[PDB]
């Protein structure tokens, strides 16, 4: 099969926003965040629900439900995620910006 | 509220993963027929973008989004896309060693 077909398909996958539905079980988000606009997932506990849902280190958070996160600071994205408590969180991430 | 979860430390594993993705790693590969098998994007550092999964760079473990930090003992951290391309072109079909990081 064509390496150009597979590789460009891979690129699409890594570049298109994908939906991660997860919980900060017991308040604990299971990852740290880094940078601004967009903010990036840094440390990620492999056992946490965000990881199990396919979040990865280095992913950029582009939205939390229908709230745009592309232009938000680290502090702002943290405050948004904190607001969910233990309820269901949906965010979209991209592995390549 | 809090439950104990019996398994290895997620913090141990996660921080180890971060080290792996953050420390420069050596990729030794060849551009068979001068065909490098990947495109490049951005500046200082330049990033691997498209990557043919059949190419030697891929087989060596390069990935999409990796940042090129060195080519042999030439520092690439501050180089433009054009400069990095000219460096890689210079190898022709000879062995290329570059170091990449997955997280910058």
């Amino acid at each position: 099969s064509s390496g150009v077909d597979l590789g460009t398909e891979n690129l699409y996958f890594q570049s298109m926003p994908r939906s991660i539905r997860f919980t900060a079980e017991e308040g604990d988000l299971g990852f740290t965040l880094r940078g601004n606009a967009p903010v990036q997932v840094h440390f990620l506990d492999p056992y946490c629900s965000a990881s199990v849902a396919g979040a990865r280190e280095g992913d950029y958070i582009v939205s939390i439900q229908l709230v745009d996160c592309k232009w938000l600071t680290l502090s702002e994205v943290m405050k948004l995620l904190k607001s969910f408590g233990e309820d269901e969180i949906e965010m979209k991430v991209v592995s390549l910006l």
